[PDB]
């Protein structure tokens, strides 16, 4: 008789990834806006990937031809969501690429920071995604790859993350990164702030970037 039932898996982050997340989410930096550049950069790469695949197999765009990036601030939920129609991830991709297997860059980046590097260089070590925790207390990733189910990944950086099937609104293809913002980081929900950050840092992204300001209408939250 339950409306829904689903299995939820909990995985431990690999140690260096856990270490990186703790350093990022706890440390003061004065240039936190760079997180948006890193996430938009990931979307652009994911969009490059599906586009490349579609070169030799057009039917890979049966799940949607438009290649673009949406930014969706929601003040009532205090969330900023970055959505793309890129290649998406399989369940194994989520588990493997978002916490259980460390690349050398995870330790390299922390080494670099010790050697005097700047947090803004995180993208050069292939781990820019985790810069999301500069501004977010929790991150939810919803993703759909061709021929696969839609999955939801989530972590509040406790040393572990969860994976489960996402039964909400079906995406055609791609990835949503939902940032549940820290209380003092709500500036990044403001249209003015989002525009100036995109203009400054993402000028050379070769895909449409579109803002959708989300508001839940009264009595209809
Ligand atoms: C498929 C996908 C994957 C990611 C992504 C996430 Cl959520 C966490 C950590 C690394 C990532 O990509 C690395 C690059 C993945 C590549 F090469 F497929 F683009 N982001 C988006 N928007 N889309």
């Amino acid at each position: 008789q339950p409306m829904e039932e689903e299995e939820v898996e909990t995985f431990a982050f690999q140690a260096e990834i856990a270490q990186l997340m703790s350093l990022i989410i706890n440390t003061f930096y004065s240039n936190k806006e760079i997180f948006l550049r890193e996430l938009i950069s990931n979307s652009s790469d994911a969009l490059d990937k599906i586009r490349y695949e579609s070169l030799t197999d057009p039917s890979k765009l049966d799940s949607g031809k438009e290649l673009h990036i949406n930014l969706i601030p929601n003040k009532q939920d205090r969330t900023l969501t970055i959505v793309d129609t890129g290649i998406g991830m399989t369940k194994a991709d989520l588990i493997n690429n978002l916490g259980t297997i460390a690349k050398s860059g995870t330790k390299a980046f922390m080494e670099a920071l010790q050697a005097g590097a700047d947090i803004s260089m995180i993208g050069q070590f292939g781990v820019g995604f985790y810069s999301a925790y500069l501004v977010a207390e929790k991150v939810t990733v919803i993703t759909k790859h061709n021929d696969d189910e839609q999955y939801a990944w989530e972590s509040s950086a406790g040393g572990s993350f969860t994976v489960r099937t996402d039964t909400g609104e079906p995406m055609g293809r791609g990835t949503k990164v939902i940032l549940h913002l820290k209380e003092d980081q709500t500036e990044y929900l403001e249209e003015r702030r989002i525009k100036e950050i995109v203009k400054k840092h993402s000028q050379f992204i070769g895909y449409p970037i579109t803002l959708f300001v989300e508001k839940e209408l009264e009595h209809h939250h």
